[PDB]
Order: structure tokens, then C-alpha cells, then sequence
């Protein structure tokens, strides 16, 4: 018995919830990974936003030099057939005018709904109090009634890998 499955890595930020890397990234961790398991793998290697950051296979855990951050990360597992699987990421566009990624579970959640041609998603039953229009392409606090732009792209799929039995 062999199934595929998807390589999401992520870490843990201040709110307690696990933020994915980019697929790009993803990979370049793997290739690490496949070579030593007590590993670093340095970031700037492959952007050089990504300079201060070092994620270490010893303890699982990374390192930022910009902040001085050390926060626990994983190697969390998908289905192929999922967003992640092909490369789809729904991105949101925060104060800053920089495109941020949904959670994993919530990219997905979001890319169901759009296939199936839903006009909009309610988020609430998942934790986020946040209203997804896909005809304005917009996300709506449910409270405030203020809205964010939010965006779809085909950008790399993570990497899948081999479980056994
Ligand atoms: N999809 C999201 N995922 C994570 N954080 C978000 C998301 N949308 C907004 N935020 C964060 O929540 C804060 C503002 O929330 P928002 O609902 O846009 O404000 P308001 O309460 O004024 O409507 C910002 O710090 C922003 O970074």
C-alpha cells in the first residue's frame, strides 16, 4: 500500500496558528531534508528577502537574525488532490500592500467553494469571522462590514512524497 501525499511546511506564529511557507520553499526544505535530517536550511540561498531566515532540521525550529525569533515548525501532510497539490494559493492583501496566504485548511476551504461555483463563503464555523466574495474578489469582516482585496494564482505546487501502508 502506498498513497501520495502533500509537504506543507509551516510554523507557529504569536496567535497559535500554523502559517505555511511557500511552495517554493517547501522544496528547497525537502532537498535538505532528504540529504540530512539535522540540517539547516538557509533561506537566502533562494531570495534575498529570505535572507535572516534559517530553519533548523535539528530541533525543528526556526530562526529569524532580523527578530530573534525562535518558533516551532512541522512537516504537515495534505490530500494530492487539494490546492496545494496543484499550486493554487489564495492570497489576501494586507495593510502593508503585501499578498499574504490563508491558511492551509482555509486555502483549501476557499478553493472547494470557488469550483463549485459558490458566490460567496462563510469562514465563521472555522474561526475567522470573514465573508469571501468571489464576484468582487473581496473579504469582508463580518463585524466591521470592512472589506480586503484577495487574489488567486497558480503559483508552484508543493512537493509530494510516498506513505507506506
Ligand atoms: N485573512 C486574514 N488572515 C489573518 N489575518 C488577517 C486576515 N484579514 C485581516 N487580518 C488582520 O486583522 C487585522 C485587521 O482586521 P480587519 O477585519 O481587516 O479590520 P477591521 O476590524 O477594521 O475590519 C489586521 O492586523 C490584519 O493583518
Amino acid at each position: 500500500g502506498n498513497v501520495a501525499r502533500v509537504v506543507v511546511w509551516e510554523w507557529l506564529n504569536e496567535h497559535s496558528r500554523w502559517r505555511p511557507y511557500t511552495a517554493t520553499v517547501c522544496h528547497h526544505i525537502e532537498n535538505v531534508l532528504k540529504e540530512d535530517a539535522r540540517g539547516s536550511v538557509v533561506l537566502g540561498q533562494v531570495d534575498a528577502q529570505l535572507v535572516p531566515y534559517i530553519i533548523d532540521l535539528q530541533s525543528m525550529h526556526q530562526f529569524r537574525q532580523d527578530t530573534g525569533t525562535m518558533r516551532p515548525v512541522r512537516r504537515n501532510f495534505y490530500d494530492p488532490s487539494s490546492a496545494p497539490g496543484k499550486g493554487i494559493v489564495w492570497e489576501w492583501e494586507n495593510d502593508g500592500g503585501a499578498w499574504t496566504a490563508y491558511d492551509m485548511d482555509i486555502c483549501i476551504t476557499i478553493q472547494n467553494a470557488y469550483e463549485k461555483q459558490h458566490p460567496w463563503l462563510d469562514l465563521s464555523s472555522l474561526g475567522f469571522c470573514y465573508l469571501i466574495y468571489f464576484n468582487s474578489m473581496s473579504q469582508m469582516n463580518r463585524q466591521t462590514r470592512r472589506r480586503r482585496r484577495l487574489r488567486r494564482r497558480l503559483d508552484l505546487a508543493y512537493p509530494l512524497t510516498v506513505g507506506s501502508i
